């Protein structure tokens, strides 16, 4: 018999159950910590996407209390410069600062990359996220490794896993945070391409508890379709939430408007999608090139966002991520539920802000 | 590790196994408690809703033997008025309607958090109940509130929510409340699942809360969800007194709102508390829509209790508490479901209790 | 605190394994036994629906081998006439006879119909099927009793029923065969209107093993989609099936064809339906002239696509039954249930077991 | 009460764990066994159907490491015709093709079915030179097959010799003890397939790998996982649950090299793909699969190279270093409905073209 571990659960398997409060959603604190020394006021990363994230994404993403990390699809001087238009930038009082009331910024590097690592920490950039299909190898642990031995106070952050073991790994390789995701991507094909994956509810419980050995943060990545999603992951044990399609159509993300059909729209791509691939440099890609229709300002989305998670800390009864984590119990639904749980019967008239 | 309570079941995971019936659907009795004191001789609520419940529907709801309950999207004299033109309204046409001592017609109304002025009035308005109704049932505003309403009018009777688990329903029947209304997020125009994440699907809900609530005595409203006739038999099977609907009574003559053409139907406009349309950033729970015309209230509320005598003839039932007692289930798989519905046939004409 | 009894399981959720074979699908035997003591040739009966079986249809059935049912949807006097249009009536060498060499034929009764039944009986009827929405009752038993008390030799099938107990129930009232479906007919909606009834395959199962300690046949009707389930019907202990849907597009049921939209149809609904309901309402309201209440309907008013003859219908229908014995090794239907063995599937392998990732663009005698 | 045995999974319903690797998906190494005898280089067989295999297309699938069956609908002439034409064609392309698939005189390799009870044809098919014959039977688990594969292995003592179909642990046992040198698995989970539906019998691909490899691997027989592949990911299933090589056919049938004109349809270009129980395949009877048409795709080259990385692809996330050690590491997740389309593309209109999704 063939060896099967887990029945794993994703999103849409599991609800909060309602809890016992005394705090309001507007009342609750949404502050968390990105890696072991950087801390978030609000939960929620842009991805490393080169149709979701360059400079003015990112600086609106860290002016909301959050995170950009500019995607490495650039050659390292446009990095660099990307990374610096950021750093050098009462209406944003929750904005995520450094030390020097900076604003702080986030650079995507691969394996052997040493050069890209230099100057973007010559420029300043406050946490190197080194991505790669599979973050449990050898390579991504020697590079780990390399780039800690050399930098020591330079943050660091590894992915992407979905295993405990692999979360162990990179603890062990000194990394300040882990980024769990694995098959979850809205444009990701790689559990049909190459038959491997984690369900991500269940990916990012088996790597919390892991991480949580080594004091090191878990980064949920790829999967949210809605606010309630960023809720059910941080329940779980995540503490922050890496987002790419909800923001990918987006004034701020790069990439110009387009209309097809009537409505207008911006492009979306997986990083191992064939345009990506060849703008970059037979390619067998793990991702599609597509579109999303356009959806105004990254601020007027993330509102709706952080709004679904404050209602949801408040019917749990939670003043804070932590409360939240140790309150959260779950339920497991079925199809029924899940239908019953979306709106149903009813034909809808007027275009809703947090639900399409 | 995470924290999974159980694995939870709504209606369509479940359907009631025929038991040996020596009645017949059209003689059993459907009279039920809605509060600890007031009765309905037939089990449907009218949802207070801006798109449901005004006074037109809370007439006809009471007259057909259940009740309306005004919504709380206007002023304090606004829902007064709609209360008491219920309670002027009154025969042999409405042998079962359902009235108070003196002959009126009972109704209730819809308050929020903090709104004694309105529980003031409501009841010199001669309201039969009021219901406390918010997003979360289980929170400190509304204990405090049903503390101080039981504290200043102790005959009146008082119906909060909404819940979903058991210690929800502990914590409301301990501050005094006379009936809980069980429903995070199953109403057909709501997003509250999906926006944040919580809910219990209804089934397990109902089943969690009313072994606790029977515990106080206390009878429980299953508020949303229901599409279809059999969802309110087998919401009552599994120990709810009484049904909470909107959507399949937003499109009756009775309702408030205007009656539009759109593309050669006829429709209605039906809308959450909890949407945008209707709190006036926001972050709504609800979502606007419309629903098809279908008639009068009358003609829905017949097919609805038509489905729920066929449903206690199969299980040989007398009345509802009877039903509960026999009422034995099988849980169902989706291919169960898909041969449940109609399949493999092209429906041609109007069934009047199945779309 | 609710009373889950048991997860019930149709059709879609099982497949039969495939075992040792020294069979050919050709060379199986197909008969079974309809009640105690009338056998068919073959397992099929096609339903008491005014879409579907009358005289003609029911003539075609048991020449092939199988039962038609006369309708209860007309007065006495009609189901009198098309009962003995069958019995008046080598090119079917398998056709199903009485000992006078007749036709078999059955005809539906309801609650309390002994005028019907002594009508019946007279004009030579083989079987007489009592039918209500809900078997297990005292109306039901009480008809069954008297019916037997006056009738002794006549055959009588009971349903429909879903549980053990009801099951348990008419045997001891005394039928000679129980029919089973609560909810699975292609145009009921007993399940959505009324939230009742017991997934096909855990009904069937359940009320064989009941219904077996009395020696009486299970009839396993309604919610056949496919030859397969017919197959699976029988594996798990059924000893026929009844068929609405797959025969009501046929030149022999009742009902003119019609077109829409370049193709051809037939009607099909339930009896429970608003339209199958209509003629009786208008002679009870001529009768007494009362303002009388609305009916709740259990069932729909539909159309299927024309299909052509029964005989090419029957013969797609029996040959996956013999090519299912053919997979499992079974020389007979007897032997068939003896060796079957299920797996449980789940919605994935149901996708795959259909046709998938392919554009039919012929379409099959036996496959949409 | 009714005897179920088990609750049977397929492809959709798991998933692979990924374990720490130290090999680069380029370097795995995916040679397998076809038979106890025969070796492959990659592991796909084109399936053995009129609108997939013929000499084009047995010749391209041998070129680049795999296998050809000549399907059987058609006289005994044109099959050993057939075969001839794949035997002496030539091998290497214009360094094209360094992974092809050899006997002993460097010819390409190729098989072909047969059915019950074809002496003559097995005979005029081994004096082609044929390197394997594939007894194929809607139901291998059969009196009939297994007295024809004991009549082969009598007369042919050295034959490599394939039957099946089979879904089951005691099928396989059969099988094997008759003498076969490989089994082929799969009842119902073929794309143009309608058993199932029609008689009500099958086993979900997963299971009935993972049943009859067990049991297979008793005797040193491999197993070839045959039908429902819809993907490259469910390659990388069938071989890390225990399928030595896996046999494919609609996703063949659109290339240039499988038999049959291209045709337009809606402006867009197909093939048509038919299951051998289909009415048009065989010729009241009663059939077990349907006709109809798939996407033209381009050349086989590009499918199978598109293909065989993703299953590197998985390899290299397992840490698989090869099949058997694939086979050792590989680690399963069940998942459910939500799991799949979380796994599929959602929520975002797909514009371009994928070579290896659509
Ligand atoms: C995120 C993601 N999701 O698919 C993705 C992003 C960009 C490119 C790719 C492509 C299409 C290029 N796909 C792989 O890169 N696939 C793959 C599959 C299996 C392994 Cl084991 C590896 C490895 N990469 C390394 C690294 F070079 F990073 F060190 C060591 S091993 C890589 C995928
Ligand atoms: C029924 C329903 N379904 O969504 C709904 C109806 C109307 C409005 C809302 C809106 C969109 C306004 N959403 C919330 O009100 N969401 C929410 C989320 C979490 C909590 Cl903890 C609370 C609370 N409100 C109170 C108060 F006392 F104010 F009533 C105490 S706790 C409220 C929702
Ligand atoms: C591959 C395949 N998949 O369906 C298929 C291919 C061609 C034809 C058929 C048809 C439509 C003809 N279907 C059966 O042949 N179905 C079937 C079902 C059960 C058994 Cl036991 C047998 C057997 N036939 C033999 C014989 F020797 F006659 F060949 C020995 S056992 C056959 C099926
Ligand atoms: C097959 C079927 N539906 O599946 C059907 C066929 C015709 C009519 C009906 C209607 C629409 C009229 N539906 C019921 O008759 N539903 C129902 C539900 C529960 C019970 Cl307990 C009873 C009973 N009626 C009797 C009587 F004596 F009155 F005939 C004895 S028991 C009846 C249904
Ligand atoms: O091409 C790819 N294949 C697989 N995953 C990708 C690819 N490109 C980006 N991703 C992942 O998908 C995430 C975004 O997923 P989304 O928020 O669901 O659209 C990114 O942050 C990456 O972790
Ligand atoms: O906007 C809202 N968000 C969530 N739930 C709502 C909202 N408005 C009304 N509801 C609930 O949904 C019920 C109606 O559900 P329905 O019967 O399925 O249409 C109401 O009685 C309320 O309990
Ligand atoms: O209107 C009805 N409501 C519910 N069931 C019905 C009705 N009319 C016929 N049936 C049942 O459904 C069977 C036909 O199901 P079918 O073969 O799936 O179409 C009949 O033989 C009856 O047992
Ligand atoms: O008509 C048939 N009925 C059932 N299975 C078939 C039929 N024809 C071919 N097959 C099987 O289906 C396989 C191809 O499945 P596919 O790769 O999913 O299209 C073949 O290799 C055969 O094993
Ligand atoms: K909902
Ligand atoms: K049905
Ligand atoms: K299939
Ligand atoms: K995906």
């Amino acid at each position: 018999a063939m060896k099967i571990v887990k029945r794993a659960l994703t999103f849409e398997d599991v609800l909060l159950r309602p809890g016992y409060s005394e705090v309001l959603p507007k009342e609750v604190k949404i502050h968390t910590k990105l890696t072991k020394n950087i801390t978030l006021n609000m939960p929620l990363i842009s991805a490393a996407m080169d149709t979701v994230t360059e400079h003015r994404a990112a600086i609106m993403m860290a002016r909301l209390g959050g995170l950009g990390v500019i995607h490495k699809n650039m050659d390292i001087a446009s990095q660099v410069r990307e990374v610096k238009r950021v750093k050098k930038s009462k209406e944003y009082p929750d904005a995520n600062k450094d030390n020097f009331g900076r604003l702080r910024v986030g650079a995507a590097i691969g394996v052997g990359q040493m050069d890209r690592v230099d100057a973007l920490v010559e420029a300043g950039v406050d946490v190197v996220v080194l991505d790669s299909a599979h973050g449990h190898s050898k390579g991504i642990i020697d590079t780990v490794k390399a780039i800690k031995a050399k930098y020591p106070n330079l943050d660091l952050i590894a992915g992407n896993i979905a295993t405990a073991a692999a979360a162990k790994a990179l603890c062990e390789a000194g990394v300040d945070a882990v980024k769990v995701g694995i098959g979850p991507g809205s444009i990701c094909t790689t559990r049909i391409v190459s038959g491997v994956g984690v369900p991500q509810i269940s990916a990012i419980d088996e790597c919390v508890e892991e991480a949580n050995k080594f004091g090191v943060p878990v980064i949920a990545d790829g999967g949210i379709k809605y606010s309630g999603d960023i809720a059910k992951a941080l329940a779980v044990g995540a503490s922050s939430v890496m987002i790419g399609s909800l923001l990918a159509g987006t004034d701020e993300s790069p990439g110009e408007l387009f209309t097809y059909q009537g409505r207008q729209y911006k492009s979306y791509r997986g990083m191992g999608s064939l345009g990506a691939m060849q703008k970059g440099s037979k390619l067998v890609p793990e991702g599609i090139e597509g579109r999303v229709p356009y959806v105004g300002s990254i601020r007027s989305v993330v509102h709706q966002l952080l709004g679904g998670l404050r209602s949801s800390m408040g019917y749990v009864g939670a003043k804070d991520i932590e409360d939240f984590q140790k309150r959260a119990e779950f339920v497991e639904i079925t199809t029924a539920g899940l239908k019953e749980s979306h709106v149903h019967d009813v034909t809808i008239t007027h275009e809703a802000p947090n639900y399409k």
